[PDB]
């Protein structure tokens, strides 16, 4: 399939070179897969959802995303028109409150719900998980998202935002899980984006147009942004059949662009995430 006129993130993650502006994916689409998006909820009944999206948890009193954060990040995952995966289920774990803020604690509980809710979910292509969040480094939300991972679920955690070492911070720092970097519509490291050898992969991450609550859209930048590119470029992966939960990020590493992100520090892998896709 061909989406014309796509985000420039979508059109990267299905592209050798950058500068254009065309998606092109299988149009499995991730049909059979789910992607659990851990953060501030998600807006179910915006248009760009068609159904897909769903709340399934919430630790505050409401469900509902009054922030757009991780309405943002599930429209990247798998809305019709700015996700990656237009057909995967997307479930809503609300830990994170309307000002995007969270106790670890509930993170952690959140990370377990995953963990366990996915035994009552049809996955038969796999489940995702997307953590569009991070703090300080904790060895205990670390610990959760190895747990996560283990079970069975592909998780795809942010670097940090902070222009550092990603050691630094959890979940980013958890070697178990896929942490993901931020890169710009012209192949630069986003200013923003953390790295170092935690890092195993780059998605898009400046400037990504995806959706709001309100029923809208708007453009937002950060490595919260780039994580649900490669958690939609897993389920898609996996509905294809190229990978598992378990070897995700590490088939994604494999087929990546190699060598085209600039200002990649040292020691910092220089790959992004590429679906790989022949029409």
């Amino acid at each position: 399939a061909a989406q014309t006129n796509a985000p420039w993130g979508l059109a990267r993650i299905s592209s050798t070179s950058p500068g254009t502006s065309t998606y092109y994916y299988d149009e499995s689409a991730g049909q059979g897969s789910c992607v659990y998006v851990i953060d501030t909820g998600i807006e179910a009944s915006h248009p760009e959802f068609e159904g897909r999206a769903q709340m399934v948890k919430t630790y505050y009193y409401s469900s509902r995303d009054g922030n757009g954060h991780g309405t943002h990040c599930a429209g990247t995952v798998g809305s019709r028109t700015y996700g990656v995966a237009k057909k995967t289920q997307l479930f809503g774990v609300k830990v994170l409150d309307d000002n995007g803020s969270g106790q670890y604690s509930t993170i952690i509980a959140g990370m377990d719900f995953v963990a366990s809710d996915k035994n009552n979910r049809n996955c038969p292509k796999g489940v995702v998980a997307s953590l569009s969040l991070g703090g300080g480094y904790s060895s205990s939300v670390n610990s959760a998202a190895a747990r996560l991972q283990s079970s069975g679920v592909m998780v795809a955690v942010a670097a940090g935002n902070n222009n550092a070492d990603a050691r630094n911070y959890s979940p980013a720092s958890e070697p178990s899980v896929c942490t993901v970097g931020a890169s710009d519509r012209y192949d630069r490291r986003s200013s923003f984006s953390n790295y170092g050898s935690v890092l195993d992969i780059f998605g898009p991450g400046t400037s990504i147009l995806s959706t709001w609550i309100g029923g809208s859209t708007r453009s937002i930048s950060g490595t919260s942004m780039a994580t649900p590119h490669v958690a939609g470029l897993a389920a898609y992966l996996m509905t294809l059949g190229k990978t598992t939960a378990a070897s995700a990020c590490r088939y994604i590493a494999d087929t990546a662009n190699k060598g085209d992100l600039s200002n990649i520090p040292f020691g910092t892998v220089n790959l992004l995430a590429y679906n790989n896709y022949q029409a």
